């Protein structure tokens, strides 16, 4: 109930929202059906439209007009945005030459430059180039300010998860808005695009920017606008708020546009119909800029022009139906479209089985346009699992396609030509970023980055301390002229032991054997030097990784590789080695096929054993430093140490062996040498964070050898590839992956073919940032480089995406 009999007189677009049953006058009252009876008459004036004309110049103020051209309008703060152009001979902002804003130029009483976020739904990255002729205002912000060629959204590439990630710095799994449609089984409640449920605050986790600001004494405009409030009225409202007295005036504001998304669904991303919406959004930007210029704020405000996601060509004929795969299609609920989420239709159905559903959906039709996953098996880069609102069964849908339950869903709900939601590395889903103002850099291009990083920057722009979030604060310092955030490297928590030779061979009863019994002072001193770290500068190029948690571990040196060996997990946390362009690949000699060697530096008690692998009929083993890349036949024996062994399913060893024997040398050849750091990951609760020992669900049978859920590699070389990886003077180049350690290759439909036809495709899908690996391992990389720390932070956030340009 609302008492709509109150009045909006003197309250239009009030900032503080009044609670029921009092009627409301704020920019959301329409969404709640709660506006005072006179809200339209008073607050949504339209008379005479949105622009001054020469005949209105100097008019007698008529309060009924949408905006004013009378002499008093600048002091009232309610001129039409083109007032000074039409009436006072001024130029439009877009017609002015770009001039560097070295310092804020603000009116008296402004304590800080305001921030205005201009957000655009479905604004695909390539519109910046393809629409450039029809977007002069946006093209000027872009060329004069700081811009990226694109910004990467979060998965799923839907509106509510992306806008709320922009606002929070959080992955959807952490903020809770994991789709545009959701069921929360604890609440027993459903969230929908349409309806009242989505207004309940219990869906919305983390701390969005407007709350961060308010809590720290920075006033915020409201970030949401009822759909029926026209864009011209939104801009005029922002400009009116900016004319409030200093103690009342917000410092941060958001504008939102439903375009070009709304038309892009109807017409596809590049339909001829799309030129007009792009022109219209450009005109709205021009109104804002002209309006700021009238207020003398155009060299004071920082403006961010940012999108939520792009838009792909998708038609009703490109739909896969689960009714063509499942016998039991009426026993499941499907969240459908550009992703799939599957759960039981009834929690009382004891004959529901996820294993049979997954098997029925796996590589069943030659050109199948979706792939099923249990959510914990999704690429870790998507960070899409650790929330009860995310169904265990997930379908990753190919770009340009939909999935639906039955054909009748598609025609009893072609219509649309565009959609979005796909994998966030897909080129058509990429969106835009431009920052313009005194605090941003002048005429500066920055590399692509993820939208989770922006919250920290928006906090820096406002002098706010960000709430804990998933950005890496300092990674976007290169966008900023001032207000940079200068973090210190984390302190190492555990210091390594450096064991010498402490055990005789016969102390070990590991059930291992090696044919290594062949017996020179010219080389005996040499072998000692290698075990003491004489080659470590070659193989550990960026310092040792720091261990950021409490544990017991040893540094182990070898001719060809260095490792940090965990006495707790019985295997390396990390193994580091460098492969030059000139390195040669060799085979594992026949007599060494099954060779495993005790390490006399490490006690039998803290070592793996071969008998456990013999007894465990599902589990085999591989090596972190590859025996294929040994520098000499003698150095090769080090690669078979029990301290370089890790547990591996046979199906996984197909993947790992091809990576180590073929791909490492291919990358060294292409990149002029590479440095590789590889190791295990344990994430059994799929939270993106390193497991403690008590979270491990699987061990090698009969032993305390824990089974990794994933294996990582970080592959670093010189960005200037004229220099070899081990003699690099300037910036670095990285690619990394987090491969799932699975007992089958059911993910790769072409796996019965030679590894050359499917392994690199799998690895590309599981590409990762260094920062993802840091979370998963509790390690901190790149501690000793010649590079600035902010530059290293940017490197650690890099994702190699393997999309075309
Ligand atoms: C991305 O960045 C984010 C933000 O930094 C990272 O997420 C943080 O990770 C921390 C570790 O996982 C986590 O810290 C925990 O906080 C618990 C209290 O949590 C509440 O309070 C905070 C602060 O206001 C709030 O933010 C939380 O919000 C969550 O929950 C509500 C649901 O009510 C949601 O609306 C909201 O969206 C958010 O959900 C997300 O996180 C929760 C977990 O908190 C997930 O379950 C959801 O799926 C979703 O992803 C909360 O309202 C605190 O209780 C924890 O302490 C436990 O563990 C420690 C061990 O050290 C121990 O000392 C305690 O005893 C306690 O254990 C007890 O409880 C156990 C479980 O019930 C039980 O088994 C034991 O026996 C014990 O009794 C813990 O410190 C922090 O909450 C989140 N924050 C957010 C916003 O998500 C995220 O990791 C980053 N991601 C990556 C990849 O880096
Ligand atoms: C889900 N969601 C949000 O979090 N915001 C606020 C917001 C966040 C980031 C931003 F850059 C601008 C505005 C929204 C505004 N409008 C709509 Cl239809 N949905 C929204
Ligand atoms: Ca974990
Ligand atoms: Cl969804
Ligand atoms: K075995
Ligand atoms: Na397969
Ligand atoms: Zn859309």
């Amino acid at each position: 109930w609302t008492a709509t009999s109150g009045s909006c007189k003197g309250r239009c677009f009030e900032l503080q929202e009044v609670g029921p049953p009092d009627c409301r006058c704020d920019n959301l009252c329409k969404s709640y059906s709660s506006c005072c009876h006179d809200f339209d008459e008073l607050c949504l004036k339209t008379a005479r439209g949105w622009e001054c004309t020469k005949d209105r110049c100097g008019e007698v103020r008529n309060e009924e007009n949408a905006c004013h051209c009378s002499e008093d309008c600048l002091s009232r703060g309610d001129c039409c945005t083109n007032y000074q152009v039409v009436c006072k001979g001024e130029s439009h902002w877009v017609d002015d030459d770009c001039e560097e804003i070295k310092v804020p130029e603000c009116p008296a009483g402004f304590v800080r430059p305001p921030l205005i976020i201009f957000s655009v739904d479905g604004f695909r990255a390539s519109y910046m180039k393809k629409g450039s002729k029809v977007m002069p205002n946006i093209e000027k912000l872009r060329s004069c300010g700081t811009h990226a060629p694109y910004m990467r959204p979060v998965y799923p590439t839907k509106t509510f998860p992306n806008l709320y990630t922009l606002a929070t710095g959080l992955y959807p799994e952490s903020h809770g808005i994991v789709g545009n449609s959701m069921y929360d089984p604890v609440f027993d409640a459903s969230f929908h695009l349409r309806g009242r449920e989505k207004f309940n605050h219990r869906w919305w986790g983390g701390q969005p920017l407007w709350i961060t600001a308010t809590k720290q004494g920075v006033r915020a405009g409201t970030f949401f606008w009822s759909v029926s409030i026209p864009h011209e009225r939104r801009i005029l409202t922002i400009l009116q708020w900016l004319s409030l007295p200093d103690n009342e005036r917000p410092s941060v504001y958001a504008f939102y546009s439903e375009q070009p998304d709304f038309s892009g669904h109807k017409y596809g991303p590049f339909g001829p119909e799309m030129t007009n919406p792009l022109r219209e959004i450009d005109k709205t930007v021009g109104q804002l800029m002209d309006g700021l210029k009238q207020l003398r704020l155009h060299r004071c405000v920082n403006v961010i022009f940012v999108g939520d996601h792009g838009m792909e060509d998708v038609t009703c004929d490109r739909t896969e139906f689960l009714s063509n795969y499942l016998t039991n299609v009426d026993d499941i609920t499907l969240v459908p479209g550009t992703l799939g989420r599957i759960r039981a239709k009834s929690i009382n159905n004891s004959k529901y089985d996820p294993k049979t559903i997954i098997a029925a959906l796996t590589c069943k039709k030659p050109d199948q346009h979706f792939k099923p996953y249990m959510k914990q098996h999704l690429p870790k880069r998507l960070h899409y699992a650790n929330n009860r609102r995310i169904e265990d069964i997930h379908l990753l849908v190919d770009r340009r396609w939909h999935v639906a339950r039955k054909p009748l869903d598609v025609y009893k709900k072609c219509f649309f030509q565009g959609d979005h939601g796909f994998d966030n590395k897909v080129n058509s889903m990429q969106t835009v970023f431009v920052g313009y103002g005194p605090t941003f850099k002048y005429r500066t291009k920055v590399p692509p980055f993820e939208n989770i990083e922006l919250y920290n920057v928006m906090c820096d722009l406002l002098g706010l301390k960000p709430a804990p979030n998933n950005g890496t604060h300092g990674s976007l310092n290169h966008l900023l002229r001032t207000n940079t955030f200068r973090p210190t490297m984390p302190d190492e928590v555990s210091r390594p032991n450096y064991p010498g030779i402490m055990y005789l061979q016969s102390e070990f009863d590991l059930g291992c054997t090696c044919d290594d019994k062949v017996e020179n002072k010219l080389e005996e001193l040499n072998k000692r030097l290698h075990t003491k770290g004489s080659t470590k500068e070659r193989h550990l190029l960026y310092g040792r990784p720091a261990v950021l948690y409490r544990t017991s571990y040893d540094i182990l040196y070898h001719t060809d590789f260095e490792s940090g060996y965990s006495e707790i997990f019985l295997m390396p946390l990390w193994t580091s080695y460098t492969i030059s362009k000139q390195a040669e690949v060799s085979s594992i000699p026949e007599h060494l096929t099954n060779c495993v060697r005790p390490d006399v530096r490490v006690s039998p008690g803290f070592s793996q054993n071969c008998l456990a692998y013999k007894n465990d009929k599902q589990m085999s083993y591989g090596f972190l430093f590859p025996p294929y890349l040994s520098s000499s036949p003698e150095a090769k024996y080090d690669a078979f140490l029990v301290t370089n062994m890790v547990p591996m399913y046979p199906a996984f060893k197909r993947v790992w062996a091809y990576f180590q024997r073929v791909l490492v040398k291919k990358y060294a050849s292409e990149r002029n040498g590479v440095n590789v750091i590889s190791g295990p990951i344990f994430d059994y609760n799929y939270d993106g964070l390193r497991d403690t020992e008590d979270e491990i669900k699987q061990y090698v049978e009969g032993s305390s050898i824990p089974v990794p859920t994933h294996y990582y590699s970080i592959i670093t070389s010189c960005l200037d590839f004229t220099q070899p990886a081990d003699k690099c003077d300037g910036p670095l180049s990285v690619s990394s992956f987090i491969l799932p350690h699975r007992p089958d290759n059911d993910e790769s439909c072409n796996s019965s073919e030679d590894e050359s036809k499917w392994v690199e495709e799998l690895m590309k899908m599981h590409t990762a940032r260094v920062r993802d690996i840091e979370h998963l391992t509790g390690l901190d990389f790149y501690r000793k480089t010649s590079r600035s720390y902010s530059e290293i932070l940017t490197l650690k956030t890099y994702l190699h995406t393997y999309e075309s340009e």
